Parts: structure tokens; sequence; C-alpha cells
């Protein structure tokens, strides 16, 4: 969508009409390039039927800035806010095994298709 | 606030009633610690007067999983969804210089705490 693309990258919401590749670029291995999503998620974004079970791990704005290591880098391409962190899965959730399966299905999935 | 602390860490929202330290731990230099926030933001969370100007850089759930390098690390301490990335600021934005000042006021601010 033309209107979906107008938002800053970090505020975009991928959907079937404006998919993960369109919003966030092709998946790949490079440092600041996204590696998450199998072909179905890539094509569907938040319309993906199991998106809620993925989104339960995304941080709120408060937690993004509260949990992460934040930095600022000024480079020839511009000024970038860098972030790193980790979110613990709840080993006592009965759904833990399915959550690991679902996340692993999408991490680096792009390696198996063009 | 009782409901606030019950949420998984990544879904917590810091406020003046449940602050950044309570929700996300003390700021510090270790890889597992957050480093972001001066004393005012830490105390106020999302009630901080300039919170919207910071939150504009936090990612949507779709962008979190679309832009980031995502990994799964199984360690003795548990199973962790790791994330790393970078968000470009818009140089042409008229508030750019204010955004740089604000971020610089919070990144590693804890180093100067008494």
């Amino acid at each position: 969508a033309a209107e979906a693309s107008k938002k800053p990258r970090q505020k975009r919401t991928a959907t079937k009409a404006y998919n993960v590749t369109q919003a966030f670029g092709r998946r790949g291995p490079e440092q600041t390039q996204g590696n998450f999503g199998d072909q179905e998620l890539i094509r569907q974004g938040t319309d993906y039927k199991h998106w809620p079970q993925i989104a339960q791990f995304a941080p709120s704005a408060s937690a993004f800035f509260g949990m992460s290591r934040i930095g600022m880098e000024v480079t020839p391409s511009g000024t970038w806010l860098t972030y790193t962190g980790a979110i613990k899965l709840d080993d006592k959730d009965p759904n833990f095994k399915d959550q690991v399966i679902l996340l692993n299905k999408h991490i680096d999935a792009y390696k198996t298709f063009p």
C-alpha cells in the first residue's frame, strides 16, 4: 500500500497488501538485515494465521527501551539507533514447546528458498 | 500496578506507578542489563514528558520481527529469543537535532548517577 509505506520503517505493519519484503526488505544474513520469516509469513505479515503466537514475544515501546542495550551510531548513511537484547521464553508455559517450534520455523527460514 | 508486574517482561509498561527499574531492572553495563534512561525517565516511564519523542523509534511488533536479526539461544539460564538491529533516524525531519539531543541524554545516563 502507498499509505502503509509512508510510515517510518519501525512503525510499519506488514500485511498481505504490504508484505514483509515490501515493508522491511528481503530476508538475509547481513548484520542489520532481517532474518525472520518463512515464505508464508513473508507473504502475509500480520495476516499470518499464527501471528498472535509470534507477537506475544514482541516488546512494548517501554520494554524495548527498558530491556535493550541502546546506542547511537553516526555513519555515512545517516544516524542510527542500534539495539540489542534478549527475551526469555517461559519454560513453565504448557505451550513452551510449540512456541520454540514456531519461532525456529521462521528464524533463518530464507536459507531454504530463493 | 499489581496487574502491571504480572505481565511478561517484554509486555510491561513502565509508568510513574511502576517504574523502569521495577519493570526492567537497574540500568548498567552488562549485556543482560538495559542502559537507557536518565533519572527522570527511569522514574516516570511512559509518563515522562518527552516519552512520545522516544517511543517514535520503538518498533511495532511487525517491524520488530521484520527488521531485527532474531535468534534462539538455549543456555543453562533458559531459552532466549535474541534480537539485534538498527533504526535510521530521518535527517530531513525538522526535529532531528532535538531527537539527537534527547537520545544522547538517556543513552548510558546511569554512568553519571550519584
